[PDB]
Parts: C-alpha cells; structure tokens; sequence
C-alpha cells in the first residue's frame, strides 16, 4: 500500500506571459489550482541515486494523475511541512508508470 497518499495542498503557479499594446512580455504567475498533493523533501538515497540530477534538499510532490502540470509551472504549498514555501518545479513532472499518480518534482527557489 503506497502510503505516499495526498494529505497536505499545492498551488499551481501558471506563467501568464502577456504582451504589451507596444510590445513588451510581462511575465507574471497566474496562481491557479489549489489540489491535493503529499509535500515531502527527499533523503539523501534519492540524490545519491540520481548523482547530482537531483539534490539533498529536493521536494518531491504526490499527486493524482494530473497531465496538465508544466516544468514551467511553479509549486507553492498551500498547507503542509513547507506551508508558506514556494517551491519551482525542476527537470519534468514525471507521470507514475500504472497512471494513478503524478510524480512532481521540485526544489526549494531560493531567490535570496
């Protein structure tokens, strides 16, 4: 029984890239769905794993199958370990193998 079931939320920060009526792109995130999701950071063993694709520090996301979730999205936790917390999404949100789930992973953007 994968216990990695949705107890914690996610906000699914969209880029909305709106042009200007002279021409400039105003790059914004449209904050959108807030779903259910299981926020958890990774251990070491799945850095040491990936090599240095992955990183100690990594935030893993569960959620229900969602195709709709872009790299380029951003992940802001409405509720959980990280409530507060506006994580960005790195490498690709990995669709799970049986499609019952979505693998979405991120790090914390540390913007200081």
């Amino acid at each position: 029984m994968n216990i990695g079931r949705l107890r914690d939320r996610i906000t699914i920060q969209t880029l909305k890239q709106t042009r200007d009526i002279t021409g400039e792109i105003l790059e914004t995130w449209e904050d959108g769905h807030t779903l259910w999701a299981s926020v958890n950071m990774v251990s070491s063993k799945e850095a040491i794993s990936s090599g240095a694709e992955l990183a100690i520090g990594t935030v893993r996301i569960w959620i229900r199958y969602r195709k709709d979730i872009n790299a380029t999205s951003r992940i802001k936790v409405s509720t959980g370990p990280l409530a507060g917390r506006v994580l960005n999404i790195i490498g690709q949100p990995l669709p799970d193998a049986a499609r019952t789930r979505l693998e979405i992973l991120c790090r914390e953007g540390a913007e200081k």
